[PDB]
């Protein structure tokens, strides 16, 4: 005997091309929408820094991981790549236990030693790519779609136990600003996917 | 005119990985292609590297090897830092555009590379077994180790080049096969990189 607690991982980085700005922008966009709707939001600027312990704990909190972030080379920006290599390691024995596996039947099972079941994540992402790449079968990605993309990046989450939500993507980030029509349509995401 | 090599190497010690497994097939592959007549440059990723020269070390490879181990899925943080940095360092020599060059924006991502002639190779070490990757009921949907790497050959290829075949070591934790693991990827060196 509300709504989920959320929590935002905000992998912004001014660097080169980008400057941070329209990641930092959806950021705000869901922790203020997802306020309004009745959710407790927890918001981690990766950039900034952050301390492990403080972030397993995090994770432990959340019902919802979602991750806003730009593609740099295909994914992730190398700083979420260090903070997962960091906190997700870290968190053995509480975001997971194991492989999966048992040494018996040893081919089978990897990804299901995960200890953090129940929760779900999310991926909110901003190209410079444009939509058909993912779609079009003659085209970069041959039809694979975001989620191909980011097979990698949604095993690391699913090894601990989680399941995802549908992908949120803005597409020619930089060429064709939209970003009404980003908000408009991540409001829509989120109303549709993250509130219940 | 056996190929100029370059093998980046993104061993890393952290946690349960110790990098004694990658810099040992970082050497077989060094020793073995230079025995086979190849000139071989070596990058050692964690020891950090001047960008400039690692762009012109793409310029001067005909093929660039990553030995790495998998870290959450795909390469250590280290080497995702060092293609950000060095990638993006190297418009203008490495890639020059996103290939969408001309009026139909919806059309040639990828297509702006400066390296096509160039190959690059991935060889990796995994504690997840081999059917991992490709029995349809396991992890990884019957993908296969190319389709866990897709971002990370769209990386390569955006720059124009064009993989060799994959090599991995599965079950490396548990089930440790350092002989196996050199004599097999001897002859899949003379098999893919040799010529
Ligand atoms: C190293 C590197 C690698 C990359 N690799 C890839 C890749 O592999 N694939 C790919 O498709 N792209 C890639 N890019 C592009 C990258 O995805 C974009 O630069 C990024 O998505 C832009 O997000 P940002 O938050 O940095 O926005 P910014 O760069 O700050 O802004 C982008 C645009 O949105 C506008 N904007 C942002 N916020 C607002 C606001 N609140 N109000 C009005 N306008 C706003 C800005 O004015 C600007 O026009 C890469 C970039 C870098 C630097
Ligand atoms: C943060 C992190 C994330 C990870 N994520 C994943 C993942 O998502 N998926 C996955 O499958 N695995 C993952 N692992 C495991 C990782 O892939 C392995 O730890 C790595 O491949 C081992 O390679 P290494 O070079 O570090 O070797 P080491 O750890 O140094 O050695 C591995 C074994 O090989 C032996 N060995 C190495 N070289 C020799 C030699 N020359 N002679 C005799 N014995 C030798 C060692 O004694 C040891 O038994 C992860 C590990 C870490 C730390």
């Amino acid at each position: 005997y509300a709504m989920s607690n959320v929590l935002i991982i905000n992998a912004m980085k001014e660097f080169a091309h980008s400057k941070g700005a329209l990641n930092l922008t959806l950021t705000n966009v869901a922790a203020d929408f997802l306020r309004e709707s009745g959710h407790q939001v927890k918001i981690t600027t990766v950039d900034q820094g952050y301390d492990i312990e403080s972030e397993i704990e995090n994770y432990l909190w959340a019902d919802t991981i979602i991750y806003q972030m730009p593609a740099w080379w295909m994914g992730e920006p190398w700083i979420l790549k260090k903070y997962i290599d960091e906190v997700f390691t870290d968190g053995h024995g509480r975001l997971y236990q194991s492989d999966g596996r048992t040494r018996s039947d040893a081919t089978k099972g990897y990804g299901s030693g995960g200890l953090i079941q129940g929760k779900t994540y999310m991926l909110s992402v901003t190209w410079n790519a444009p939509r058909e790449a993912f779609t079009d079968p003659e085209q970069f990605f041959h039809g694979v779609g975001v989620d191909g993309v980011y097979l990698p990046f949604h095993k690391a989450n699913q090894f601990l136990g989680m399941k995802p939500l549908p992908t949120f993507m803005c597409n020619d980030v930089i060429k064709q600003p939209d970003i009404e029509g980003d908000i408009a349509r991540y409001r829509q995401h989120l109303a549709e996917n993250v509130n219940s």
